[PDB]
This record gives structure tokens, C-alpha cells and sequence, in this order.
């Protein structure tokens, strides 16, 4: 009974093709997704951002919520630049929020292990958490920061 756990741990598997960072939503409102950006992209653009996502009721942003009024098409988004430094950034009508902690809208935030972002805030019903995680395969990559270069 191993074989079957493989082909169960390939979805669950540590990705680490591209990836930048995961969406989990602990109330059970939204599905997970993963969120990434290229290496080469990063290492060669020598920019203060490399990719955003964007999070919300918008079939545009990079995450799809359910239909939370209280959200907006737009509620979060997400930035990535720096040396593997990943940011957060809050672009709700209502707010965004940091583990119970409502941040600056707009503004840059350093990301968190494992952190969550809980939006929709005003009534205790109505309110809506989600979970960053952070691929250390990446950090590896940036920690490391290796330009191409063949053997």
C-alpha cells in the first residue's frame, strides 16, 4: 500500500517547478490554488517587482473567491520582487486583514510563514481568513541565487 500513497502525494506532492507561494482558505469559502513566478524572470529583471497577484470577487484577479459583498473584486493582492522577499499588498474597499491585525491598504508588507490574511471585516459573520504558504523549494533557489551557468 505505498504505490497508491505516490500517485495520492504527486497532487499533494512539494511543488517547486515555479512556484511562489500557496493560497489556502481555512474557513472553507475559496479553493486552494498556487501562485508563482518565473526564476529566470526574477533573476534577470533587476526591478523592485517581478509578479503580483491579485485576489478577489473579480474572474479577472489571479484569485477567484466565492461572492462576499462585504469583499471586493479586488480585495487583496499579492507582490513578489527582492531577493526571493515575498509582499503583501491590500487593496480591498473594506480592508484587509493580518491575522487579526488590519494593515495598511495599499501598502507593502513583508509576507509571513504559513501566514493568513483575513478580509471582509465589520461583522463577525462576515468575515473571510485565508493562508499564505511560503515554497521553501523556491527560498532554496533564491537563497542560493544561482545564475544560470551550465555544469
Amino acid at each position: 500500500a505505498t504505490q497508491r500513497f505516490l500517485i495520492e502525494k504527486f497532487s499533494q506532492e512539494q511543488i517547486g517547478e515555479n512556484i511562489v507561494c500557496r493560497v489556502i482558505c481555512t474557513t472553507g469559502q475559496i479553493p486552494i490554488r498556487d501562485l508563482s513566478a518565473d526564476i529566470s524572470q526574477v533573476l534577470k529583471e533587476k526591478r523592485s517587482i517581478k509578479k503580483v497577484w491579485t485576489f478577489g470577487r473579480n474572474p479577472a484577479c489571479d484569485y477567484h473567491l466565492g461572492n462576499i459583498s462585504r469583499l471586493s473584486n479586488k480585495h487583496f493582492q499579492i507582490l513578489l520582487g527582492e531577493d526571493g522577499n515575498l509582499l503583501l499588498n491590500d487593496i480591498s474597499t473594506n480592508g484587509t486583514w493580518l491575522n487579526g491585525q488590519k494593515v495598511e491598504k495599499n501598502s507593502n508588507q513583508l509576507l509571513s510563514q504559513g501566514d493568513e490574511i483575513t478580509v471582509g471585516v465589520g461583522v463577525e459573520s462576515d468575515i473571510l481568513s485565508l493562508v499564505i504558504f511560503i515554497n521553501d523549494k523556491f527560498k532554496q533557489c533564491l537563497e542560493q541565487n544561482k545564475v544560470d551557468r551550465i555544469r
